[PDB]
């Protein structure tokens, strides 16, 4: 019965439950040294990548308690998405960010491709949480639309000051 | 937020209250159990009551908290000021939702009369439910700020409205 | 064809045209001595006031290019309004607004009933423009809804930090 | 935005320009109209043009504009600045667009490839229009913000996204 349920920890920081059997990520947090995941050996997990948006689809329900959602290739520009960031605290931290353009962004010194967005926090998080931290990578970005909630892609770069981040999205 | 400020927010009647020090604990006055004659071990002969509508501080006359230190309680927060508000929900999780604080207000909120500080959350477009917005258990739920050194409280968690958008923390 | 020609300045402020024949400003704003406006007498114009918000219904077009618009009693709470600001100095100034609860609401010292809103600048205007002054008080607050602009109140009111405005509300 | 910015601003080609100084005018490359050989009575030969994508600073050898002083022109702004974009249309009417600016960028911009500086509009919802957004005409439109004492130029109108909401602000 809730969204945070699906926000699992993942290599250097997360990924999001899709269904029972789908399961995305941003391409830099995964493991490079991997026999198996979730207990299913890689023999058995078809892997779709495209840039630093990854999707695994695994050959038995994992999560066989969800039901599967919509996923979408980024959203309309001016969606206020949510972030679904957990921490290691414990803390769950959703923030609201007004969605862009798809663009290549060089934040702080590289090249990301998604969709660009703005934290409606605008204080600039600087330590007081309010904003992201390299460890909230692969979080999710969704927002709810007639009676669903959409899934457009996961967290792959922020820029210093906190009010730019990318979104990595489906192609 | 520290550890030592998740440690202040007790389970309280229908919600929550929040230790500002030893002997100090403040909550939201429709938690506040109606029957009850004791609380921590003190009858009510030994508790100092202050009510201002919805804002109740209780102060003891012994140390209940001497883990604590005493912390700076204001009558709530300038204008534009980012809050968060403590909410603890079902399994050790910790909500810490970001609200951007306006004016002192009074407000009908679903056929009832409410005053204190107006905010709007910062979580998403339309917060209402449990995974971006606030629930009835979440009453009485502190109002917390960082400034250049500290941290501050201003108010704990009053209502909401129907869309889920707008709180109200009610405040000294 | 423009809304922006619709926005007359209006004793100490402004008012909106709505249609031919139907004007609305803050109430605080009108003259407390006049026989005529606009070079229609008093006498033939229905005045109907709600607290801070005033309709004017004249009994001749006197804005014959314009048509009738949707006239609403505030908005959805979330909705993002634009406060349609002119200033003496030639300047026009559309600056987003997310709208909140009808409240009562103590605006440095004064009791103002309408619904409340934070404007998106947050930079907290105080002297880049980029937010409100006293001489702004009756610009409408509009929104686009489908192929329609939507009219939904007047400006009544701000707090000195800026963030927090009051759109004063049709009853 | 004070009328000393606003009287810095230049009909040029199919948009416009700004003069930073007396002997300097900038804009936007696609505005320039591409068989001009003089400008402001000097042949091209006189002139010192210096060309970064969507980005053209013009130098004279003499005093263009005697009236203006020297202003500073930067590369970009700050993450989360707030700027004004100095529009002028129909009628002697002055719009100062307000856009908080995010990251220097690369985009496709309905066919055509851009780059420079983007930021999302501060006027409404969807800014899809004349009333809320910016339109073709808007091009080399001066983008400005207010520091302690000063106002910085920072770059030029190079384009916006069908939806209206997203620009981008060419750069030194
Ligand atoms: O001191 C205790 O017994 C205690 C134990 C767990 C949680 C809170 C506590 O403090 C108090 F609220 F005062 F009871
Ligand atoms: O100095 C002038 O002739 C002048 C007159 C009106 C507007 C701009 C002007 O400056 C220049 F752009 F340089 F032409």
């Amino acid at each position: 019965p809730t969204l945070w349920s699906r926000v699992t920890k993942f290599g250097s920081g997360w990924g999001f439950w899709v269904s029972p059997t789908v399961f995305i990520t941003t391409t830099h947090v995964i493991p490079t040294s991997a026999k198996e995941f979730f207990g299913e050996p890689l023999t058995s997990i078809a892997i779709h990548r495209a840039g630093e948006f990854t999707l695994f689809r695994f050959s038995k329900k994992i999560r066989p308690d969800l039901t599967g959602m919509i996923l979408e290739e980024g959203c309309p520009e001016g969606t206020v998405c949510s972030v679904l960031i957990k921490r290691d605290s414990g803390e769950l931290l959703p923030l609201a960010v007004r969605m862009g353009a798809i663009a290549s962004m060089r934040i702080q010194g590289r090249l990301v491709h998604g969709q660009s967005g703005m934290l409606l926090t605008g204080a600039n998080a600087k330590g007081m949480d309010l904003g992201t931290i390299p460890g909230d990578c692969g979080a999710p970005y969704v927002y709810k639309r007639a009676n669903d909630w959409v899934v457009c892609g996961v967290h792959a770069a922020a820029t210093k000051s906190g009010n730019t981040v990318v979104c990595a999205v489906q192609a």
